[PDB]
């Protein structure tokens, strides 16, 4: 995705599932210390983290028509509990699964229940997952538990050729002809010592 | 066999039939070398090698 993101220039700006479209679950406690936002404690606004409801997390299922008309990036994740408590207390059960599939798509994945060592103070951890929903494809997600839920999708506009640097530099102006990680570029001589990543007419 | 080593399983999920068809099929391909023994067991989800 990154290689997908170097060459792409879009207007990802698109939503499709509502938080509480799920049926008979928490939808609206997605607090994690790890998340925290600032001084209160969220999660991942891209993604809903659903929980028990009344003490009863159902299979829950929906289904996503891309009617948009061009390429829709989709992220979803999935929840490994330290203990099987903590699945225990989250999805009230002691296993479960995560089926996701469309006319591309086909993976069960389930969570793997182990203690590790905390990072951001959790013991658990959280495999993400993207897909590129191509126009009029249908993906349905499908879960019992360990589901972090889509939310926030990117519908991608303009497929370009726009890159990617790891550069320790700010915004500057306008007025270029080459781009490179340190610094713009303006001749139309052949050949530059620069660097090899470079935008533009180069 | 003697070199080769997995255990697949079925992934089921609620996928639009493309040819009619919900489900999929994951295909898979070896090659036996000179002299070699393999073996195939199931317990469903499977197409034989015929």
């Amino acid at each position: 995705l990154r290689l997908k993101f170097s060459g792409v220039l879009e207007f990802s700006k698109f939503e499709a599932f509502t938080s509480n479209g799920w049926g008979a679950v928490n939808s609206g406690a997605g607090v994690t210390a790890a998340c925290k936002f600032g001084s209160s404690n969220s999660f991942f606004r891209n993604m809903v983290w659903l929980i028990h409801q009344s003490g009863t997390y159902p299979v829950i299922k929906r289904t996503f028509n891309n009617t948009k008309g061009r390429d829709v990036l989709i992220v979803w994740g999935i929840h490994h509990p330290a203990t099987l408590k903590e699945h225990q207390d989250l999805y009230k059960k002691d296993s479960s699964y995560v089926a996701v599939g469309s006319e591309t798509y086909n993976r069960r994945f389930t969570p793997e229940i182990s203690t590790r060592p905390n990072v951001n103070g959790q013991a658990g951890r959280m495999t993400f997952y993207w897909t590129m929903v191509k126009p009029g494809e249908s993906i349905t997600f499908e879960s019992n538990g360990a589901f972090l839920a889509p939310r926030y999708a990117f519908e991608i506009v303009s497929v370009g050729n726009g890159k990617l640097f790891r550069s320790e530099l700010s915004i500057e102006s306008c007025n270029t002809t080459c781009q490179t990680p340190k610094g713009a570029i303006n001749t139309s001589l052949p050949f530059q010592n620069i660097h090899p990543i470079t935008i533009g007419k180069c």
